[PDB]
């Protein structure tokens, strides 16, 4: 109804694991969900993209920035939803607000991170059909359709702290 018709939905998980060898430095990783409208909810397809040299925070912003591309990618227009407000709200409104001041925040500080935005500004430039949205934490209700991509992207976002160690 008011959710409209998408091509899909682009769930994003970040995850990172400290250990006492690298004391500066952590693995994390990427999970991507993908979900359609069809008369089935049914996951199309899942994406993992394990980090080497990354953070937690990089692997949340990074996350957006994949599905936020595979999103337009689609001839049709696709919801993105990731678990951080910050990051969500960014290439939904920091993304075009960013670009009238120059890819920058405030006066007193500049805009950090603007190499990972520019590319999210590339995409979003394409077509605002990228639909930005943030999770609720885990199992925020007693139901949640959401949720349920949370738990299959918590899964792949674990499966990339395995590929690197």
């Amino acid at each position: 109804g008011a959710m409209g018709q998408y091509e899909g939905v682009f769930y994003t998980d970040g995850s990172a694991i400290k250990s006492p060898d690298p004391t500066k430095s952590n693995n994390a990783g990427m999970g991507i969900v993908h979900a359609t409208y069809k008369p089935e909810y049914q996951v199309l397809n899942q994406w993992s993209i394990p980090l080497g040299n990354h953070t937690a925070q990089m692997a949340e912003i990074a996350a957006v920035e994949f599905a936020c591309k595979k999103a337009l990618k689609i001839p049709g227009p696709v919801l993105v939803i990731t678990d951080s407000f910050y990051v969500a709200e960014s290439a939904n409104k920091e993304l075009p607000y960013w670009k009238s001041n120059g890819f920058v925040n405030n006066k007193k500080k500049p805009l950090k991170h603007i190499s990972k935005w520019k590319s999210i500004a590339e995409c979003l430039s394409m077509k605002p059909d990228i639909t930005i949205q943030h999770e609720k934490g885990h199992q925020p209700t007693n139901t949640s359709i959401h949720t349920e991509g949370n738990a299959l992207a918590d899964k792949l976002a674990t499966q990339g702290s395995y590929v690197v160690n």
